[PDB]
């Protein structure tokens, strides 16, 4: 049986829905661990050796541990599952890419397609099954998420703002036609970014700011105070939750976080 290693929990869950036990799906950065700065263990090195295929996000998500994907099994390729997604930069223009492409309905379909394609090239005799599974999963995502988009798109143009702590929603904003504000591009944080957000929230009368499941809520709450806005609560973006949490799957993560956003806009 072939072994397919996903770089983190979001990609692992997507792959599991497409492969459905036709391959063994493993995960490097397990749910709860930090996708942005991970220490690859010895046990992890065994997962890397066993991999017949390695599925990465790209957009520099894995940059600090790409070095561990070496001395690989003969023939094992590293696939970047964000291929075909136009990068959004971390700056305010040339700059480093924002990695959070999976927070998008459109991009969900592209992650699924790239993974379907890589599974099919790895294991061509199950092409018909990956093809079916990918369509079914794609429809499942669309059926859960599209009603949230539809609700979201009723928002008045001057209220089209996603304001968060990490810049985790820049692809969602682009996908749905919103503008995004945040306090730092990627979790790992500076004064002028905070000052800019405070000034922008006031000028545009923004009502809510979120934090996220793997970072502190303190900067968001402080910003809420200084802007006369409200703290919106915690979104799930960087990792699946634990199994009895609210976002144990990619579908659940999108649905939870987008539900929470829409319930704030109205
Ligand atoms: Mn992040």
């Amino acid at each position: 049986k072939k072994v397919v290693l996903s770089s983190f929990s979001i990609i692992g869950d997507i792959t599991q829905n497409i492969a459905k036990d036709l391959v063994t799906v493993t995960t490097l950065v397990e749910a709860g661990n930090d996708s942005h700065s991970y220490q690859v263990t010895s046990a992890d090195a065994i997962k890397i050796q066993n991999a017949d295929l390695i599925l990465c996000n790209g957009l520099h998500l894995e940059e600090t541990y790409m070095k561990y994907f070496t001395n690989l099994k003969k023939g094992t390729k590293i696939i970047t599952v964000t291929d075909g997604i136009n990068p959004i930069g971390v700056s305010e223009d040339d700059s480093e890419p924002n990695p959070h492409a999976w927070m998008s309905l459109t991009n969900a379909m592209i992650y699924i397609e790239n993974i379907r394609k890589a599974l099919t090239a790895l294991d061509p005799s199950n092409a018909k099954k990956y093809e079916l599974n990918a369509r079914e999963y794609s429809e499942k995502i669309r059926n859960s998420i599209l009603p949230l988009k539809t609700r979201i798109e009723k928002v008045d143009p001057e209220k089209r703002w996603f304001v968060t702590s990490e810049g985790c929603l820049v692809y969602l904003a682009e996908d749905f036609g919103f503008k995004s504000l945040y306090l730092w591009p990627i979790n790992s944080r500076s004064p002028s970014m905070m000052r800019h957000a405070i000034n922008q929230m006031r000028s545009h009368k923004i009502k809510f700011i979120f934090s996220e499941s793997t970072n502190s809520d303190q900067p968001a709450k402080q910003v809420a105070y200084e802007t006369n806005a409200s703290y919106g609560g915690v979104l799930y973006v960087d990792s699946l939750s634990k199994p009895d949490g609210p976002a144990p799957t990619y579908l659940d993560l999108l649905r939870f976080s987008l539900t929470k956003i829409v319930d704030t806009l109205f």
